[PDB]
Formats: structure tokens, sequence, C-alpha cells
């Protein structure tokens, strides 16, 4: 049963001309599809009306070429292809009785227009300090005028779309807030200086564009109230209430989020860093002030967190990104009462990280599914069930096994799953253990929760932890019909590296004053006063560990070879990650490597230490003069972060004796997680998800091809248009 | 007319089945269209096809989704779609009469799959050098035969698509190469070890495809002869050679290149490191083994420099990627001895950029229609002509305003060109005196020989250059019926940065102590013995100046508030430019900017100094701990390059007397370049190519609409699909 303290979630609510039939409320967000993946944009989000939340939203979408986003993806409102496009999602959304609404979107400098090669403009002259070599056009009287037309002539195109609910977007620091905001807006016209100046841009905005379209869509904004800098930007208490008052008639419904774009993670607060409502004491202050209904998200997935904010008067409506991205059927579940299914979001921004590098479509290390809806076909809460008795071995329950587990009991399959781990979860259990890490159980405390559920309805099916490995003869003899090997990767023990793909000379964990990543996780493997990470990898093993080391008062120097942190950019950590190190005295060697290690010593060089120019010298000889650069630096613990191998032992041992699988009744035996490749979880989760989905295709190994969404030669973006060239003599 | 001694360059060579026309042949390089943008792929072919190219090759082409080179834009040969979109291109270069090539790619754990997210495959188990996240799954022998079958299958393919020429592409360390360098391959079977076992991978997969449409086809590979890293990787004379050897009869055409994927600068050689002809040693030692036609770049523009690798026996053939961009038609112009009317390559690297940064189209510093040619019908030699009389004023002849006249004229209009500089190129004449730049004056060289040319043939115009600066008087008066104003910008001199938007406090270009760049440039200013330059760009500028500096004897420290060099990462620079640094003892602080400068002295902090955890404290307080990091450093000289602002007072002089235009006969007044905005030199001058190009449009300070090679909602990308949504259940 539903818990009648969460009715409240479930009750309509008016924004201007619109009715919400609930608070759950989906904001704006990147997928990575915009205009350009119609059948993408229209899955995602149709899943999730499906699923009850009561509006769902494009991401930032684009009113006109000089606001391109790339390399990135943004949506785009251009023209009449860009109208039939989003309408595919506004059609399929309507349909199952939810609103849509898009986000109107301008730039100024922070767009770099890598496709279209226009100029943007801007309150005043900058370089973005996101984008640092895009400068934008001051604004003149005409500019302004010229601009804020766009808006009207996006809102128009986006009431043709069949669009509920348009945007004014004034928060990661885009158009209407550069205007608010004096650390871009230095003018001494009627447009800059005093709070009602400043707020001219985006008030004319929201007149206009509600006197377009606001009696058939809710004109709502997105506002930064609190750029999270101090002052000198918005604060809340300052600019922010007093924009409110002055906006407040305009406005249909307040979205409010805090900070910049250069660091949106302190809106898409990593669980890293912040818990499930982090964003509260800023967002409250809204309500404070606005007779208009607010919502302001915060991470949320908990239904007793939603109530808490709603009925003490903090917001009146739930905004969801990730949680929505995780979960699509959140909303039904918590109205059925099903609190145990609900797939709660790890706030790990991988989702974003996608987004983030310019160009692919999102990932999710929860739901398998996301991005793969229209594609794939592959609906998040329904599975084709099996039309035979095959049952399945997995062996490991990893991320990868344990969703493969997951989906093949979901599809009616008798499935054996065994580990010789006490619990579900395979490596997650330690990286969880990281200092910050703990919400990343989740994706295990899920998978746990399901199979165990799953398993009261398949009688044939198994769960079996704390086991004795599994060798090739219990496989082969074991009863299944199809094997799933899901036995993960380990760190490497002797140096072996990207940058040379070979070990290093004295490298080797087992020696007294070397350990792995599982060793320090492990944690009885005694470590001495002074330790140095050598590093490889660029996501969050080495500054994990060193945060871990640091806090429990070792001296940490880590000597790194490549950019330190560097996918940490993409998944918005980076910035506090770098402030953690910083506060914890972590000293940090970046462009250096490691050519040998001794007891207590090793001998390390500058990557960029061999000589500039390069010429033929013959062979056996380098073409560049020779890297001087060498020298010893010492250590009581050296902790090896280089890189990771497959533990494939098992299936090499299978795939040797493949032509004895017949006479045991064994029909195939795949390869998935990080055993095939080491792959992010996300992506470990995906091959398990796959392989289930698959598991009667022709090979099951190999996916078979999901439907692309690329032009056809000989059909014209814009309609009645000429798709042949046409040269302009 | 053509110099007799070039006849050799328009001889035709047989390549196995087909005939090439003459000895200019366009190798495989990307452009940013792939299969995805059918028009901008088979436009920018086929104008080089017109232009006399007797080959044309698309960029590298996947064979299958588990290479997939998302977030960066590969061509891809996956099915039926895609055989439709690359037809397109082959059609249209087979109407000017050339071959089409295609070059068949598989990138092993190189390409990261982030569309696709299958599993790559490779020789052995490795975390690829270049994408160190992404690992591939060591091959079995059946894995072997089933990437084999790949190739075959889109060899199959290609033919279908009307294809010509068909490689095994062997370079830039993709997979053929990655079997036969011990680098990558560790195996201990009959694929690893002796020279005969790793090229057995690369030889079967030749002798396969040449099965498969060798009889209709030329079989040609691109092969990385040396990867110029010494022993330990592929060299020319160990096993480069030897495997020609092997491979000759299965070749038509060797193409050879020189270099790895990490540093795959070496083979695009920039023109800061490598002149014309800078791979002639390896590449010549290929025809010292094989019977067959050999090719190999080496930015070569030069008709004397191509009948010498011809004549002496180094190469048969003149292969070109850069030199066919910046001119499609070079073949054309050396045919009929037009080569004051070549266009030459600068070497710049800016084209890769964009291909670099996973996504964008490429753009071409020389050439302003490369990627425009489809989209906006603009071809490189044909101007539509003016049919009025209508005269244009444009006030500065750097890249925009130069590029402007010469494409104004080029459409009959009279031009008047005016500057107080005493040569044609504004700024670029200062940038090309930078260490290593010499080949970057090539662009105002081009600009200059036309547009004397010009003169000659449209009677009306002129150039007047070492003038008195124009005033908003002179132009009002001037008699002209359009102006165009491109006056340029300048770099700060009070600090002005992308970081605070702000001048910092003491920052100051007129103090003796201190320097922008031009003063720099200039060579008057007198600089002391300790230099420190502080940096808020990420591209060539501090870099050049250091070098610059420490080469003429002083102590360089770079103080970086952001990426030092970021963006020479894309121009394929960065690696011999730290080099360079490094060997000149240039000492670079990273993650640091500057709050104040005074005599001899600037203080500096970390840019990761405040607290990491974030807090709501009120207003007028920061959100975090006070970053205390501050402290002092000591110079004799304090180079600003902190960020550039347009010139553009004359422009908003003849705004504010924009009541005045019509009493003076002036119909309109635009505004271009980098007193628009700070821009590249390559957008600079698209943005004299455009202004020209759309003179008569209704307002040609906006850029018209281009069309959109996206997707178009109903239609499917595979023939016969359904577009619509459909859930595997
Ligand atoms: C993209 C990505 C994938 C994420 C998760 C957030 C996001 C994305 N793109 C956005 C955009 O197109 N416009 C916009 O206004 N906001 C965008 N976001 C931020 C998102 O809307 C939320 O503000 C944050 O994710 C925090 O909310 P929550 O995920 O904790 O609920
Ligand atoms: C992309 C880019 C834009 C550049 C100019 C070169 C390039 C690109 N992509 C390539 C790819 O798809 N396959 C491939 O084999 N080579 C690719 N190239 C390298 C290019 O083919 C030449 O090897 C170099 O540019 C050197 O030749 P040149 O430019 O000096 O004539
Ligand atoms: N021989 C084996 N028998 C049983 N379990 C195994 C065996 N080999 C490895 N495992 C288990 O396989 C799991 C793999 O999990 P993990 O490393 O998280 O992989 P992934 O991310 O691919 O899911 C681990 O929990 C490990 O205990
Ligand atoms: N008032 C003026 N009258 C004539 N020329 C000017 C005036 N102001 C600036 N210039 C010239 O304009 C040119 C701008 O060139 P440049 O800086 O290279 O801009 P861009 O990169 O946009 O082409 C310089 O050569 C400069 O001398
Ligand atoms: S990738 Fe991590 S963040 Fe993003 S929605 Fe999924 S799960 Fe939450
Ligand atoms: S961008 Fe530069 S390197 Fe590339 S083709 Fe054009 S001029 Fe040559």
């Amino acid at each position: 049963a539903r818990d009648p303290k969460h009715d409240i979630l479930f009750e309509p609510i008016q924004i201007g001309p619109k009715t919400l039939r609930n608070r759950f409320y989906q904001v704006p967000h990147c997928i990575g599809a915009g205009s350009d993946k119609p059948g993408f944009q229209s899955a995602h989000r149709s899943v999730k009306a499906e699923g009850g939340w009561a509006a769902l939203n494009t991401e930032y979408c684009s009113i006109n070429p000089e606001s391109d986003d790339t390399h990135r993806l943004s949506a785009r409102i251009w023209d009449e292809g860009d109208v039939r496009n989003l309408k595919a999602m506004t059609d399929e959304v309507h349909k199952y009785g939810a609103l849509a609404g898009v986000e109107l979107w301008y730039g100024g400098a922070h767009a770099p227009n890598m496709e279209s090669r226009a100029t943007p403009r801007g309150p005043s002259q900058y370089a973005s300090e996101f984008e640092t070599l895009s400068y934008c056009k001051e604004m003149d009287l005409s500019d302004i005028a010229q601009v804020q037309q766009f808006y009207v002539d996006a809102a128009k195109r986006s009431r043709d779309a069949g669009f509920d609910i348009v945007y004014v977007y004034g928060a990661h620091s885009y158009l209407p807030l550069q205007f608010l905001n004096p650390y871009y807006n230095k003018r001494t016209d009627k447009y800059g200086g005093s709070l009602e100046n400043r707020a001219r841009f985006w008030l004319e905005t929201l007149e206009k564009v509600k006197h377009a379209v606001g009696s058939d869509c809710a004109i709502a904004t997105r506002f930064g109230v609190d750029t999270v800098y101090g002052p000198g930007q918005i604060e809340a208490e300052v600019d922010g209430q007093k924009f409110v008052e002055m906006a407040d008639s305009l406005v249909d419904m307040w979205d409010i989020t805090i900070g910049d774009i250069a660091e949106w993670g302190e809106d898409a607060g990593p669980s890293r860093f912040y818990q499930q409502g982090h964003t509260i004491p800023w967002v409250k202050l809204v309500k404070q002030v606005s007779k208009k209904p607010v919502l302001g998200v915060g991470r949320y997935t908990d239904p007793e967190k939603m109530i808490e904010i709603v009925t003490k008067g903090y917001a009146d409506i739930i905004g969801c990104a990730r949680p929505s991205i995780a979960d699509p059927f959140l909303p039904q579940k918590v109205e059925q009462g099903r609190y145990d299914d609900i797939r709660v979001c790890i706030g790990c921004n991988v989702c974003i990280s996608r987004w983030e590098i310019g160009g692919p479509p999102m990932i999710c290390t929860q739901n398998a599914t996301a991005g793969e809806e229209y594609r794939r076909g592959w609906h998040p809460e329904k599975f084709r069930q099996t039309k035979n008795k095959d049952s399945v071995l997995i062996v490991g329950a990893g991320p990868s096994g344990s969703e493969a587990a997951r989906v093949l009991m979901e599809s009616g399959y008798t499935v054996h799953l065994t580990d010789t781990a006490e619990k579900i979860g395979g490596h997650l259990n330690q990286v969880a253990a990281l200092p910050g890490l703990g919400e990343w159980s989740y994706h295990r405390d899920y998978r746990e929760t399901q199979i165990t559920k799953l398993l009261k309805k398949n009688k044939e099916s198994q769960l079996a932890l704390g086991q004795k490995p599994m060798t090739a003869d219990d496989v082969l003899q074991y009863g299944a019909d199809k094997v799933i090997i899901a036995t993960g990767a380990r760190w490497n023990t002797d140096g072996t590296n990207c940058l040379t793909h070979d070990p290093i000379p004295g490298a080797d964990a087992s020696l007294p004053d070397q350990l792995t990543p599982e060793q320090v996780m492990d944690g009885k493997k005694k470590i001495g006063k002074r330790v140095v990470i050598l590093n490889a990898d660029t996501y969050f093993m080495a500054p994990s560990l060193a945060e871990k080391l640091a806090t429990a008062g070792h001296e940490v120097t880590i000597v790194s070879g490549v950019h330190l942190a560097n996918y940490m950019h993409f998944t918005l950590e980076y910035p506090n990650m770098m402030r953690r190190l910083h506060e914890l005295h972590v000293e940090e060697l970046g462009d250096h490597f490691c050519s040998r290690i001794e007891p207590g010593r090793m001998e390390i060089y500058n990557i960029w230490g061999d000589g500039s120019k390069r010429t033929y010298r013959g062979p056996g000889v380098s073409p560049r003069d020779a890297n001087t650069s060498h020298r010893w630096i010492e250590f009581d613990s050296l902790v090896l972060v280089t890189g990771r191998h497959s533990e494939c032992t098992l299936w090499n041992e299978l795939k040797a004796r493949e032509s004895e699988w017949a006479e045991n009744d064994i029909k195939g035996i795949y390869l998935i997680g990080d055993a095939e490749a080491p792959r992010l979880i996300a992506d470990a989760t995906f091959t398990g998800h796959r392989v289930a989905r698959e598991i009667e295709e022709a090979n099951p190994q190999i996916a078979i091809p999901y439907k692309r969404e690329t032009i056809a030669w000989g059909t014209p973006h814009m309609p009645g248009g000429n798709f042949k060239i046409e040269y302009k003599v």
C-alpha cells in the first residue's frame, strides 16, 4: 500500500493556464538527443510520462544559430524542421497524459558556435570562463531587441511544436542571468548598474514571451538564485529574492538552481560532496517572497524527503533530473507503494560526463536502458518473456553478473547466481567504502533487493554467496543450458600501464613496501608514513586513495603520467576534488612517469624530456635527443594505480575445452563486464543487461544492430527543401 | 602557361585494375562529415575532383560498430544506409572524372565506442595510450576470423557504394599495425613473436579483401612505416621495409606515413616544427623495396618539390591532405600555370583541431569555403557576380578585411581597401614573426598577391596602405555605398581576463616593467632578465612568447590560470611545444592566477585554494573557507597574456551617428573579424568571406540560414526500416 502521507505528491497544481497532474516534475536536462535524435528524445521522455511524471522537459533548446553549443549537443528550435522533430516528443508525452516543456536557451559567449561559426552577443564583451577562446560582441539597443525577438519567434515555434510549458532560461549563467550578474554585465546604460536595470533584459523577455504564447502555454523560468560564489556574483538574500519579487507577476512557475556554468556540479551535486536536499538553504528562500508555485532540484529520490519540503512550505513541486534518469517509473512506484522497486540515483554524474565530453549519447550507471529505449527497444520495466525452460549459471555477482541475473529473472529464466564474495556487488563494495562514495552502494543495494524479490517468483532460481570459486569442471558439470562468466578485473600488480603497455622493472605488489588499490582498501597490509601513488588512470581511484591515506595521517605525493582526475572534469567532481586534495596537503607531480622501482625509492622522468626536434637517425636509435630528466624519489610505501586487467582465467579454461561443451549439454558460454575488458561501472552493468536481453540471439557475445538516427541522403531536413548540392554563383 | 617540367605530374599511372589520371592524390582525411553529412562529404570531395585531383578518399571508415570513434566523427560503412549516403560522394566524384576511395578502419582500443558501447578487440588486452579509459578484449582465433570478415563485408559494401579504391588502414597505430607492432602485440601464438607471425593478421586481411573486391577495385594499404619512437615500436629499416616486401604482391598502391596515434602531429606536421617534405627520409625507404606505386604525404604544395620526389624515384604519386583542403584547385592551377593563384596551406592544423575536439565540422584558416561548399553553396573558385555598380569601403586589411576585399573584387564590386599598416595582413604580420611561425605569413602573402592582381582587372578598385587612420568623418564623407569595419583587436593592458572578467589591480602595460604581446613583438620596449608571463589564454601566444624570450636569454616563468596551450593539444603541436619549453628551461606554474601587481612583484594564488565544502553562510560571505595560498613572486618584467578586446571605437562613433548615414548615401555599415569579437584567424577570415558573399542580403551583419544535415523524423536511416518507437516485449 502507498503510505497515505505520500498522497500529497499526487495532488494537482495550477501553473498559469496549465495543470500539473501531480508533484513529480522532470526539469530540463540534457540527454545527448536534442532535435537531432527525435526517436531517442521522444522515447526517453515518453517512458517517463508513462511512468507518471507530470511534466517532461527537453534539455536546453537553442533559439538561434548564434547560440550553438557544438561540440556539445543542445536541442534546437531554429526552424520548421526542428518543430517537426520535437513535436514527435510532445505528441508522445501527451499520449500518456503529461505536459511537455521546452527550455528556450541563448548562451552568450558560453556557446562556442563550432557548427554555426556565428558571433554570440552579450551584455558586455567577455571571453567565457568555461569556453576560454569564445568571445561575444557587446549588444547595442537594437541587438537587445533582435535577441528578444529570437526568444519570441522561438516561443511561437514552441507552441507550433505542441509544447505546454515554455521557459525563459536564466540558470547556469546563461544570457538573462548574464545581464543580471555584474560579473558579466559592466554596462552603464539602462541595462546595467542598479538591480532594476540589470533585471530589465530578463523582465522584457518574459513579458514578450508571455505576450506571444502565454494564454496557451505556461511561462516558466529557471533561475540560479545564488551563484554560490560569494559577493560579486548573485547572492540569494541580495539580488535573488529581489529579482523574484520583480518577476513574480510574469512567471507562472519558478524553477530554482544554484551555481554557475564553470562549476555546475554545485547544481548537479555529485554524491561524493552533496547529500539529497543539499540545495534547500538557498531554494527555500524563494517561497519566502514568491506567491507562485516553486520547485528546486536536490537529487530527490526519497518520498519521505519530498513530502518534507512540500509540508514545510519550501517548495510546491518536486523537481528531478537525475532521479528520473535512474528511474523513469519513480512516480508510479511511489503511487503504488512499490518503494522497494525504486532504482535510486547514485549521484556519480556519468550521465553528465557523456554530454560534457561533447557529442555522445547519455548513459546511466543504474539504468542500463537510458539512451537505449528507442534504438534497442529496451523499456526499463517491460521484458520479453522466455518461451523455454533454459537455465543460466552466472559466475560473479558484481554490477555485470548481478544485472544479467536481474534481467534474466525478470524475463522468466531459471538463473543460478554464484560468487565467492559474501555479498552481491563485486568490486563496488570496496569502491563505495572510499571516502565520499557511500551512496554508490545503492547500485548493489538495488540489485540485492531485486534479486531477493525475484527468487520468490522463480522457484528454480538460486543465489549462492560465499561459495568456493567455480572451476572449469564445476561449470562444465553444473547443469545449466547457458553460462555467463562475469568474473571481473583486478588492478595491475607489476606496473603495467597505458603509456608503455609493459611492466615496470621492480614493480611487484607482493613486496612489503608496495600496494594495489585492493590491498589498500582491504586495510590489513601495513602502510608507512611517506606514500607515493603512481598513477596512469584518469578517473577516481588515485585521487580517492590519496584522500583516504592523507586523512589517515600519511604524507602523500601523486606521480601521474596521465592528466590526474581528467574524467572528473566531465563528472563535475574535479573542482571540489582538487580543493579537497589541496586542504589535505597532497603533493601532485604531473607529467612524470616511473622507469624503475627498488625498495624505498623509484626513478621518475618528465614525459616531455625528449628533445623537441625529430631527425632521421636510422635504426636502433631514438630520432630525438635522449631524455635526461630521470631522478630518484623516496617513499615508505608505493601505491600502484597503473591500470587494470581482466580476470579471465576461468573463461580461458572453458574455451580451451569448448569441444567438451556439447557433451555437457552446454549451448553457450559468454563473457561480460570487466572480465571481457575493464569498463566504467555503467558499462559493465550495460553488458549484463544486454546479454540478458539478447540471450536467445545467434551470438549473445556481440550486440545486434540498434536503430540509427543519422540523416538519409535524398531527404532534406527542412520540409520542402532541396537536398542536392547548389552553388551560389 | 605551365612549366614543361611539371608535365610529369599530369601523366597517368596504373594502380591494379584502375588508372589514376594524374599524380595528384587526396589521401584519406577527416572533415567532420563521415557518412553522417552526405551533402558535405559529396560537395567537399567533388569540388576537388573538379579541381583536378585524380582520386578522392573518404576519411577513416569504420567497418563495424565495435570500432566507433564517438565522440570523434568517422565515416561508417556498417550497412545499406551508409552505402546510400557514401554513394552520393562516389557519384559526385565520378562526375568530374576522379576515382573515389574508402579507408577501411578498425581502431582496437583506440576507438572509445561511446555511441555503440560495444567492446573493441585487439591482439592483446591494453588500455589505449590515447583513450586511457578504453580497453580491448584479447582476440582468440575465432575473434580474428570474425574481425577479418568485418573487413570483407565492408569491402563488398564499398564496391556497392561505387568506390574504386579500397584501403586496409594500418597507419596511426590502428588494428593491422597493432598486430604488427610488439608495443601492442604480446601474443605467443602464431600471430605474435616473429615478423612473419606479427604480419599474419594484416597479410590475411589484404588477401581476403583482394579476393572479395580486387577484380573491381584497387586494393591500397596505408602503413606507418616507422612509429618515430625508436626501437620498441616499428622502425623503417627493421620491420618496415621487410613488411613491405611481404605484402607487396597484395597491394596495388602503398600510402606511407610515420608516427603513432597519440602524437600524430608527426604525420600531419605543423609548420611550427616541420617543413614541406619532412617525411622524405622515411618515405623514400619504401621504393627501395617495393615494385608497386608509392606515395607518402609531406605537406606538398610546391610543384618544384613534387617533381623532385618523382624524378629522383622516392615516390610515384603526390599524396596530399592539408594542401587539398587549403586549395581544392591546386592541380588545375598547376596544369594551367596559374602558380600565383595557389592557396598554400600554412600548417596551422586548425582543420584537425575541430576533428580532435570531437564532433564539429572542419574549418580552414586559408580556405573559408571548407565545410561551406554544400551548406552555404560556396564554391571556392566561383563567385556570384554583382549586378549593380555599388562600391564598398573596407577599413583594415587584416585576415578579415583582406578576405572581404578579395571576395568582393572577385564578385565584380568596386572596392577601396585602406589600412594604417604598411602591408596587408593586420595582426598576422607580428604573429608570423614568432619562433617557428614563418609559414603562417602565406595567408597574407596569398591575399596580397590576389588583391594586387584583382586591382589590375577591377579598375575602379583601390588599395591604400600606410594611411592616416580613418575617422568617423572620413568614413561618412568617403563616398562608398557600403562600409565594412575590420579594425581588429588588441591584447589587454589592465589584466582583464576570462577568470574574473575584471582588470587586475596594478596591471598596466604603460609601466616600464610590464609588456603586452604587441610590445614584446615590436621589440623596442626593454625587457629585464627575469620574466613572468601571466597567462589566461589557451592557444599559442603565451608559449610562443616564452620560447622567444628564453631563446633570447631571459629566465622565464609562466603563471597560467587556464590550462597552458590546451588548444595546441587539438592542433597536435602540444607535445613538441612542451619538449621545446622544457629544453629551454621555461618554468610553468599551473593552476595559479594573480590578485595584484606592483613594481617588480606580483601576488599569486592557487585556483583550488578555497575550502572544498560549501555551506550556506548568508550574504556578504563566501560559502567556503577562505583561500589562504596567496604569495608574492618577483620579476624584472611581467608579460601580460590575459585576453583580447575588440578595437571598435571607429564603429561605435559611426553607430553613434547612424542618423547621418542616409544623408551621406551610405546604405550600410558592418562590423567583421576581431573588431566584432576576437576570433581564431580562420574565423576572422570566414567573417570577411561571409559578409562579402552576403553583401546584398537584408542584413549582411548576420549570416543567413545554411542547409542542415540532421535527420527528418519519419524517415528511417535504414532503407525499409521502421522509424517509430517499438519496444521489445
Ligand atoms: C544534463 C545532465 C545529464 C544532467 C543530469 C543535468 C542537466 C543536463 N542538462 C541541462 C540543461 O539542458 N538545462 C538545464 O537547465 N539543466 C540541465 N541539467 C541540470 C539538471 O536540470 C538539474 O538542475 C541537476 O541535474 C540537479 O538536479 P537533480 O539531478 O539532482 O534532480
Ligand atoms: C583529419 C585531418 C583534418 C587531417 C588534416 C588529417 C587527417 C585526418 N583524418 C585522417 C583519417 O581519417 N585517416 C587517415 O589515414 N589520415 C587522416 N589524416 C592524416 C592525413 O591523411 C595526412 O596523413 C596528414 O595530414 C599529412 O599529410 P599532409 O596534410 O601533410 O598532406
Ligand atoms: N571463479 C570464480 N567463482 C566465483 N566467483 C568469482 C570467480 N572469479 C571471480 N569471481 C567473482 O566475480 C566478481 C566480479 O565482480 P566485479 O569485479 O565487480 O566485476 P564486474 O564489474 O564485471 O561486475 C567478484 O565478486 C569475484 O568474487
Ligand atoms: N581607424 C583605422 N583606420 C585604418 N586602419 C585601421 C584603423 N584601426 C585599425 N586599423 C587596422 O585594422 C587592421 C585590423 O587587422 P587585424 O587586427 O588583423 O583584424 P582581423 O584579424 O579581424 O582581420 C590593422 O591592420 C590595423 O592597423
Ligand atoms: S549516471 Fe549516476 S547519476 Fe546519472 S542518473 Fe545515473 S545514475 Fe544518477
Ligand atoms: S586549417 Fe591550416 S593546416 Fe589545415 S588545410 Fe587549412 S591552412 Fe592548412
